[PDB]
């Protein structure tokens, strides 16, 4: 079934309409599951993954489950390629989202979407689960705007070492504090720098963070003490709590619960 009963799902049982997304992953496809509920299916490209240990790994993720966490259903791998059949989020990624000028944000939606994703990753922490890829393109918007954290542990099993080394022309080294750039020490204080991020993302209606430097330029200076500018539309309060994510010495940097906190008192003075 679609997150009961069997985890295997049939794909007999889906239907294949419009294309979602595309890259080196695969391709995410719209679909129907049994005709009435709508799901993301988003297929493995061959040669991309290692499929057993992601296979493997998907049986566990199948207990996690949470209101701000993108619903993993089950998968389809009694073919090629194999399915992952997910959660559908009728406004995509939420980069782009963020980029669509139309939307016209006001600070309190922003400051929303900083709460869904914490309270997501406030979960993971709690389950002692790393996303090690946080960032607004890897998060989606469903059709009432709230935002869900996607694809969390996927990089754990991607093939292409351009996007697994902290040197690769793939990493995520704008989201990397300088720990996991220097020595590849990763841990839930390097989710919640990548968190920090994604709040200057979110602020920024979706600007590439140090967009004046290149990633070798990124890497040196963060190192030195550069920090991301406070956006203009950020307040000052809502600036320090990002800036908290950014200490050079990672156990100096708060927990997701922590960040939580300071989220929903900023929330709770309007
Ligand atoms: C490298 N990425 C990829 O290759 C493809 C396919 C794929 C992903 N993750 C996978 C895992 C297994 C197989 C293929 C993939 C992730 N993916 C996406 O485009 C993401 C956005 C994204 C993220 C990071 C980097 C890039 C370049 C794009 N969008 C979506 O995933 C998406 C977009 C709209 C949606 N609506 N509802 C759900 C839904 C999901
Ligand atoms: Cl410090
Ligand atoms: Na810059």
């Amino acid at each position: 079934g679609l997150g009961y009963g069997s985890w295997e799902i049939d794909p007999k049982d889906l239907t294949f309409l419009k294309e979602l997304g595309t890259g080196q992953f695969g391709v995410v496809k719209y679909g129907k599951w049994r005709g009435q509920y709508d799901v993301a299916i988003k297929m493995i490209k061959e040669g991309s993954m290692s499929e057993d240990e992601f296979i493997e790994e998907a049986k566990v993720m199948m207990n996690l489950s949470h209101e701000k966490l993108v619903q993993l259903y089950g998968v389809c791998t009694k073919q090629r390629p194999i399915f992952i059949i997910t959660e559908y989020m009728a406004n995509g990624c939420l980069l782009n989202y963020l980029r669509e000028m139309r939307h016209r944000f006001q600070t309190q939606q922003l400051l929303e979407m900083c709460k869904d994703v914490c309270e997501a990753m406030e979960y993971l922490e709690s389950k002692q689960f790393l996303h090690r890829d946080l960032a607004a393109r890897n998060c989606l918007v469903n059709d009432q705007g709230v935002v869900k954290v996607s694809d969390f542990g996927l990089s754990r099993y991607v093939l292409d070492d351009e996007y697994t080394s902290s040197v690769g022309s793939k990493f995520p080294v704008r989201w990397s504090p300088p720990e996991v750039l220097m020595y590849s020490k990763f841990s839930s204080k390097s989710d919640i720098w990548a968190f920090g991020v994604l709040m200057w993302e979110i602020y920024s209606l979706g600007k590439m963070p140090y967009e004046r430097f290149t990633n070798s330029e990124t890497a040196e200076h963060i190192a030195q003490g550069l920090r991301l500018y406070r956006p203009h539309l950020a307040s000052e309060k809502v600036y320090t709590i990002m800036y908290s994510c950014w200490h050079e010495k990672a156990d100096e940097r708060p927990t997701f619960k922590i960040l939580l906190s300071n989220i929903l008192d900023v929330m709770d003075e309007e």
